């Protein structure tokens, strides 16, 4: 029992982190097979960020201008190309620690672990979610660029995020490993404001199920609702609309606890309207939305 | 910017996890050099747990009764001894992945990362603290026994916890790596209730400093206090007393923000008395106490 914001074991990803320097800019790279992936803004000076023309700045760079260091040994760069907002640096040595891997583009509401790195060295691991406005609420300082987000399914690492930017509001933006930003963000030091950070309803419901499984049951009420009535309340509270697809995804948790999905929706509706009244759920005074239904099943079943 | 509950990168500890089976009981072990450390209750049946005499149960066990599996390869056990509540299984092969390590016994209020494991395989990593009542609030299911808690200082892993037990209240108890339980807990299936789970004041103050550093400043008030006046309020709210030692430890955060420690104490005093009023601090509706002052400096400075 007990429920924690848990990240995947980071060992498989630590074995991939390298340092990439181009001139005076140093950031993190991800070394998989004989390719090192990193944010293309490694070629920019702080002045270039204001209005960068990446294709033009890249013309002034050669293979020998990209310095890749794995641990404390230099890797030989034999090719370089830009794919969207990432650079792929072909090196002459395949990463001996390359795990089985995939590149995936996640949907808002999906969670992943981040291995925050500086100078190609890991500093920490934490769990976060792709917000409905396509930002992530991470913990990243200058030099954290190129740190990656991932999920693990047994022995296969699915990389889903590479860190690129911090918005003026302290929220973060990045790309998938094909270099495509999540949301409308661009790798330029310009005014970019985030949209509404709505609450991930299906994740809140999954966490209410985790609370029941772990003995926190005070919030269970004697009511039920419908998807339409629930969604009227959810919209008013800036929660994402709940669909029949989400109800289907919650099926296993509904079966485990014997609490119908719509009954849990009615409990969540009363929590939204009445508040917590100074009480806590799984040690939190707010409704947690960065656990997916899959994360709840995984943590409560002990998948390794 | 951004502040997350961050765990240490778990790779160095993943390379140490093994599966230990004795008869019908299987749990996790920690393999460092040619010794595998595990909870001594691996020798017990569920019936033995009610009133175990470990020295007597151990007489019936030989080296060949302890099955140690690293990955999917069997290790040869050439010696076994009980030290307090842990068994040390001497194996014929030194762990090739043994990191630089120390065994430390932490104080209440100190934080560490846990690598939750099942069958010698890592499932996840999370951060927690040694509570003032010597329990930890982890996430552990049956078979998680032998999972360890640790801190990392550059390349040295300081192991501080090994999981042994879940109390009837869902809280957890365990030992240091010398086998000595934290607090008054015993490895027996008997009535063991925890004492008061007080709030770790110095950690709350450190997290209020992290909030100021990351731009959350609404709670800063125009007041100051004294250690004695603050402590009168802290006692009433089940917070640990703040000492001059804690004020000294907060010195670097006080210098970074320009907010005197006693001024932050006065802000915390108003938060305790007035509540949050539906507001949040670093995305939390309650005051967080599982970040030490060292963790705040580390996360806000980017130590790898
Ligand atoms: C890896 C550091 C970095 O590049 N960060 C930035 O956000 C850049 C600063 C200048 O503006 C800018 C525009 C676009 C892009 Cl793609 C990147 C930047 C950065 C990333 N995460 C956190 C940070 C904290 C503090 C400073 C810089 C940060
Ligand atoms: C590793 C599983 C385990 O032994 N757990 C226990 O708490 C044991 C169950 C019987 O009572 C008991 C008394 C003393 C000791 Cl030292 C251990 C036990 C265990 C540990 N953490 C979480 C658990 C969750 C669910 C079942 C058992 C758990």
């Amino acid at each position: 029992s007990g429920f924690r914001k848990m990240a995947f074991p980071s060992g498989k990803v630590e074995g991939c982190m390298v340092q990439v320097t181009c001139g005076t800019t140093t950031l993190n790279g991800l070394w998989l097979d004989d390719v090192v992936y990193c944010p293309r803004h490694v070629i920019c000076t702080s002045e270039d960020m204001l209005n960068p023309n990446y294709e033009d700045l890249l013309i002034r760079k050669s293979n020998h201008n990209f310095l890749v260091q794995a641990g404390n040994v230099q890797l030989r760069v034999i090719g370089h190309s830009m794919q969207n907002c990432v650079l792929k640096l072909k090196v002459d040595t395949a990463n001996p620690k390359t795990p089985k891997y995939k590149f995936v583009r996640i949907q808002p509401g999906q969670t992943f672990s981040v291995l925050a790195c500086y100078n190609g060295s890991p500093s920490g691991v934490y769990q976060c979610a792709m917000r409905p406005n396509f930002t992530i609420k991470g913990s990243f300082l200058n030099g954290s660029c190129g740190s990656v987000g991932f999920n693990i399914d047994y022995d296969c690492v699915s990389f889903c995020y590479m860190h690129h930017m911090e918005l003026p509001t302290g929220v973060h933006a990045g790309t998938d490993l094909e270099g495509n930003f999540y949301g409308p963000f661009v790798d330029r030091q310009t005014a970019q404001a985030a949209g509404t950070d709505t609450t991930i309803t299906v994740n809140v419901l999954a966490w209410l199920y985790a609370a029941v499984i772990n003995g926190d049951r005070w919030f269970l009420n004697r009511f039920t609702t419908t998807l339409n009535d629930f969604n009227l309340v959810a919209m008013k509270y800036n929660y994402e609309p709940l669909t029949q697809d989400h109800v289907d995804i919650l099926g296993p948790l509904s079966a485990q606890t014997g609490i119908a999905v719509l009954d849990m929706c009615a409990s969540l509706k009363e929590l939204l309207q009445n508040g917590m009244n100074g009480r806590t759920i799984l040690g939190s005074a707010l409704l947690e939305d960065e656990f997916t239904p899959f994360d709840v099943v995984r943590q409560c079943s002990g998948v390794t």
